[PDB]
Formats: structure tokens, C-alpha cells, sequence
């Protein structure tokens, strides 16, 4: 399938700097189609760990449901590149919504930080959008990055990184429904390979 479920839909996210624009990892879901098949599911226990066992926690979120809301990404990141650090996402569906979106980043399974912003829906091309674009990277991630991108091994930025995680969570401002909870997790790539995604379903 995709990131997504029948109420909201992720259509683009990516994380970049601008001084054109580097992308530090990228989901385009204008993608788009598949021609197969449907993803990979992880057990969503073998994750409880990278996330605070307090409250909004993973197993908190997923015992709540649904079910079908939950996702994993993995991302291999492009770290070779002070500009503009920025975050943009595009969701979309078609009823009428505000959305709550909240990211916590996570080191060590701790929260260092929660980014908490509302995006009201906007009539499209007969369909509703949500565009936060462009909101300004925390200065944690913006100094971490700056750090991670000194350590001379792929693979000492990959050790580095086994211990962060972020968690968003998307929920219907007006109702407190949820739509839509992502687990991330990353390791680098190469400038040759460029950034890239694996998504998964969290499945318990
Ligand atoms: C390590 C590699 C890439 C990056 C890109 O920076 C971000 C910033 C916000 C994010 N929300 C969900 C993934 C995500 C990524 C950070 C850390």
C-alpha cells in the first residue's frame, strides 16, 4: 500500500537545506502507483523500546488503535551536503479536518524534544490538503545534523544514529481521533545512492 489509511493520506515529506535545495531523506507519494505489492509488516514490540514507555508512548498509542493508523519508516539519510533547515509535509483526504501533528525526537528512547503544530484542511482539485511547509527544523536537529556530519565513517554515523527515533503523530484536532502515528528510524546513505525509504506496517 502506502502511508496512508481510507481518512489521510501522506503525499510528500521530506527534510532538507537550502543556503538549490539537498534533501536529507524524501517520501514522495505522489510516487506514485505501485503495480505491487502491499508492505511488509513489523511487529511493533520489537520498537516499544525506542520510544518512551510513558504516556503517548508507543504501546500507550497502539493499544488505543487503530491499528491500521501505524507505520515504520526507514530511512537511509543523505548527510552530504548555515542555510535553511527545514521540514515540509503534505497530507491529504477527503473529508474536512484540522489536524494536530506532533513530532517527538527521540535519543536514547527519551523525548529531547515535542514539535507540536495545526494545519487546517484546504479544498484542492475536489480533494482536502494539508500543507505544513517549510517549518523550520528544531535547533536540536539542526546542531545534531551539523555534528553527524563530521564523523568521518558511514558507519560511525550509523552507530550514532541506532539510538534516534522520531514519533509523529497526526489526530483529528476537533475529535482527538488519531490518523495517523509513523515510527522513524535511520542509518545513512551514500552521496552515490542518494536517500531512501523502506515503509512498513506495525502489526501486533
Ligand atoms: C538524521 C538523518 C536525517 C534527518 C532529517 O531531519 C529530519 C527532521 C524531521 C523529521 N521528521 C521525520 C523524519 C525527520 C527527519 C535527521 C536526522
Amino acid at each position: 500500500r502506502g502511508l496512508g489509511t481510507a481518512r489521510l493520506q501522506l503525499v510528500e515529506f521530506s527534510a532538507f537545506v537550502e543556503p538549490q535545495r539537498h534533501l536529507f531523506v524524501h517520501i514522495s507519494q505522489h510516487c506514485p502507483s505501485p503495480g505491487a505489492p502491499p508492505l511488509e509488516s513489523v511487529d511493533v514490540r520489537q520498537i516499544y523500546d525506542k520510544f518512551p514507555e510513558k504516556k503517548g508512548g508507543l504501546r500507550e498509542l497502539y493499544d488505543r488503535g487503530p491499528p491500521h493508523a501505524f507505520f515504520l519508516v526507514k530511512f537511509w539519510a543523505d548527510l552530504n551536503w548555515g542555510g535553511f533547515y527545514g521540514v515540509s509535509s503534505q497530507y491529504e483526504s477527503l473529508e474536512h479536518m484540522t489536524l494536530t501533528c506532533s513530532s517527538k525526537v527521540c535519543s536514547f528512547g527519551k523525548q529531547v524534544v515535542e514539535k507540536v503544530e495545526t494545519e487546517r484542511a484546504q479544498l484542492e482539485d475536489g480533494r482536502f490538503v494539508y500543507r505544513l511547509l517549510r517549518s523550520p527544523m528544531c535547533e536540536y536537529l539542526v546542531n545534531f545534523l551539523h555534528k553527524l556530519r563530521q564523523l568521518p565513517e558511514r558507519y560511525m554515523m550509523n552507530s550514532v544514529l541506532e539510538n534516534f527515533t522520531i514519533l509523529q503523530v497526526v489526530t483529528n484536532r476537533d475529535t482527538q481521533e488519531l490518523l495517523l502515528c509513523t515510527a522513524y528510524v535511520f542509518e545513512v546513505s551514500t552521496s552515490e545512492r542518494g536517500a531512501q525509504h523502506h515503509i512498513y506496517r506495525l502489526v501486533r
